[PDB]
């Protein structure tokens, strides 16, 4: 079916932004007016210290406004800000945005043009970043990876201007799990996705930021590591175990070769039982990973549609 | 006693199946009209991509129609499919069959004649299918270590053909756990069970496949690979001080015996050390195993009837 | 206060006990009938197949009978039948009787006795059973591991007589913990206990059974084995550390003293680092202790009594 | 804004203080009375066993009195006895005062006019308490680590004069973790929190108990030990394999140089293999952190105050 959009809600999360918030809220609601749809918007603050929250309550309190201001009792994080915005939203498209003004409000009438045509997640892929080899070869492994596990590509995993539609929210808020990554959760339920191309600021993480984040996402994406430890194991218990045998058949053809023959021997023992301990670490390991997927508890299957027998 | 049965429920997942909907519902309807019982049909789209979702709601609709069908947002898997089928039957009988008619629907009357005789689990083998060497040693084993633990022996697990009662299903869908396989879960809860042979077409997985199917077996089945880690690394441990020991006591006794004795030793040490380690991984095992049958928590018990004491 | 014992309930497990049940029957309803007291019995069938079903049954619909029939649909574990009939209690005092009349029922009536004058959980001791050497050793070890634990004693572990209050059998419902026993959980809340000594019939577990029993005891007690990891691979650590400082302190002194003294000092950076290993292990079982322990999320802590001062 | 208190809640956990609880009860009594506002005292008995429940009663009935007696049937613990008085508190200020009168009574008006001020947890630090190098040093790292990782730094950790707002108590009971240290729970939800110092009595753990917490502290606050382990791994795999590389470019150079150059090239292999251990180790430890921080399940915000647009 074609089930068009009829009202557009935007979540900011708010953070120490007291000079980007005039002009921010001014873009937003223009962007938003030329929509010609119903439209809200939600502010959430972590815990600012620098009168963000009272210039949002002006903002709320002010004529005509269209504004919902969400005030945290501290800072929690922005993943936790927001999936406290996902639990006020009223319309049927959700779209999230930075308040930094890194990534333009004009381009939001595009992704609802997109979303339109009957896409329930539409993404976006920031053009010329130039990016250093390392951060650029990260960007495409993820890709790639993503790509073969959830079946859809993000060009741009750490882009913030992204639009997902209601039960893809409602999905998303059935998952608890603390540590994920709020666009792999949205294709993981996904069933049609695109991505579009966009501009943004040239100028303004961490190496720090950086590791502790593909660790996560490694680990919110699959479990094979765990599995190639047995894979290591097993090579060079075999390697040793052929190396010991041969050394034995060797002595016994051409009798003795050199005065560390039983050194050797022994180590290619050793290097066995090394082997057996890659062997029993990828073993406990693959319990490991299912007691955390059983743990997690993702949903299993949504319904669409059921369609019963006409009662005549 | 000797309650018959009165319903009929089929449940069939559909994953692009264009090419055989029509000769499959056919033969099913044909089937299930021999019975002379009540009876519906379900049919699960699994995220298809070839029209396979009109062809069943167009059968749903039809004039005199018993289908039922159930739509997914998505593809999931077909153990998600089954379980989504296994919430809206109405039947006291449960049939599960494939959409590939691998399998004859024309054996469905010959099932239901063995469970109304009293049993709660009908399965079904396939003669003379001539699989491989590795393939039958594995379906060997399986059945074995099948047979082992829940009491129940099982000729092929992968056949898809079988039949169960309504309580064992309902038993079923209290299982939350995301990695398990039906058959045996239904084994695990059944008090009467039975198999019988079956035919098959004669033409129609991978290896990577097979190792992951084993996997997950063997994580299913039993914790006893975490308890083999303790008993290697003590028998380990065992040889390593043994040899140890001799070692000193032929120095004591008849002198010096070779110039690299005292790397032997060192290596006898390292051994037993090695042999600790062992233990120390079976002792972690011990408690993972716990966490993780207490996670996936199965029902413990079912209570069949109970009998006051008259009150007079 | 002096809350006194009004009405007794008996739970007994059956499992293939076709032979005993009506000399079991009639003894515990002769005990039952001595103490003057309101009584009921608990026969629960672990899915036998002896017939012994229908002579429960029957002893059920006898004229005048005090005996609850509880049926299961197959066989799960004395523990569950045990689990299930708690379930179906309605006295104040509960009594455990095994069925194979090894353990007299004329017993009860000292057990209500001494449960009167203020006990929570009475237990019992078997005078000169004459076991083997090993097992009275893991006797002992048993008991003092559970006083120095839960701070009660327990003499015999294995005996089935024991009698617990009310409160007891409630919160031990609420632990959902699939591997525990149940002595040990009765004594990890009771306030009081006691144990008095039993004779028993002089005739009627396999060495794999006490293996099991031992590990699941251990598991279920205490973590310290984890931590022990840490501590031996810190001895290890630190004689491996000082062997090597010595090995250079010694050769600058005194000079070279052996042909193989790299060696030497190549072996000790290796147990060092293995000593590490063990570090690392405990370091795991650290957090899998805590994991498991919330895991199984045991009562917290029970309220006897709220006083409020008087209003007025 | 400026909410004041109105009542405040003193919480005492009594376990054999049958010397102490008169003065205790007195300059309670006392103290709170100076305070100008309406007051209650929890006296919670952990299982006693030298008459104090019988005083706490005689208290309770008193006239006129504000004291909340509750008890415990058997002994559970410290924490879970604060935790039991906090289900009962019914102030907006709930103040933790010890019953060995080691911290003096008369301190309580000092945290309300401070937590009248504003500040959602007030804490408080003793001074000239003289303590051993080992203690002052862990004292000191705890702090710091602390600060790092909640934000608030506490120069005391063991002190048990403190005061906290109702919800923070609120929050804190949602908490269901069994291992944890209250002060941290409350800090990692506070907003605004201060110290002050405190004097002490002069005169009044074991190094067994040190240990166990400084485990537990270090287990509820970070993962990082876990992460540590495959930098440590890393770093050995890289100086392993150049030592490996070193020795096979030196001898096609210069030549055979040592007579045991295989056995150093067979150990660097070893060492190499040993850091690789460590890799798969910490590879481990990354999915075990994760899954105890969604077993023991935090809450992950709360909203303050939400602001809608004028509805005209």
């Amino acid at each position: 079916d074609a089930a068009p959009i009829k009202k557009v809600s935007v979540v900011i999360p708010v953070y120490n932004e007291q000079e980007s918030l005039p002009e921010l809220i001014r873009r937003t609601t223009t962007a938003c007016e030329s929509l010609g749809k119903a439209w809200e918007i939600l502010l959430i603050d972590d815990g600012s210290s620098d009168s963000s929250a009272e210039l949002m309550v002006k903002a709320s309190q002010e004529a005509d406004s269209h504004i919902i201001s969400i005030l945290l009792n501290r800072n929690y994080g922005q993943h936790a800000a927001i999936m406290a915005g996902f639990s006020h939203v009223s319309g049927d498209l959700i779209i999230t945005l930075d308040a930094d003004l890194q990534n333009p409000p004009e381009e939001i009438p595009r992704l609802v043009a997109k979303a339109d045509e009957g896409f329930d997640v539409v993404g976006t892929v920031r053009q010329n970043r130039q990016d250093s080899l390392f951060r650029k070869s990260a960007s495409k492994i993820i890709n790639l990876l993503i790509q073969r596990t959830t079946g859809k590509a993000m060009g741009d995993y750490g882009c913030m201007l992204r639009a997902y539609r209601r039960p893809i929210i409602d999905t998303m808020l059935r998952c608890h799990e603390r540590s994920t990554f709020i666009p792999i959760l949205a294709n993981i339920f996904a069933r049609r996705a695109t991505e579009i191309p966009v501009h943004h600021a040239e100028r303004e993480y961490s190496f720090m930021r950086l590791i502790n984040l593909m660790y996560d996402l490694v680990t919110c994406l699959t479990t094979t590591p765990l599995r190639l430890l047995s894979l290591l194991g097993s090579v060079i218990a075999i390697g040793g175990f052929s190396l010991s045998v041969l050394l034995i058949v060797l002595r016994l053809a051409l009798g003795p070769q050199w005065a560390a023959e039983g050194v050797f021997m022994l180590f290619a023992v050793l290097f066995t039982f090394i082997g057996a301990q890659f062997i029993g670490m990828g073993l406990l390991g693959e319990y490991i990973g299912r007691i955390y997927n059983d743990v997690r508890a993702r949903p299993r299957y949504f319904v669409q549609q059921v369609i019963y027998p006409e009662s005549t």
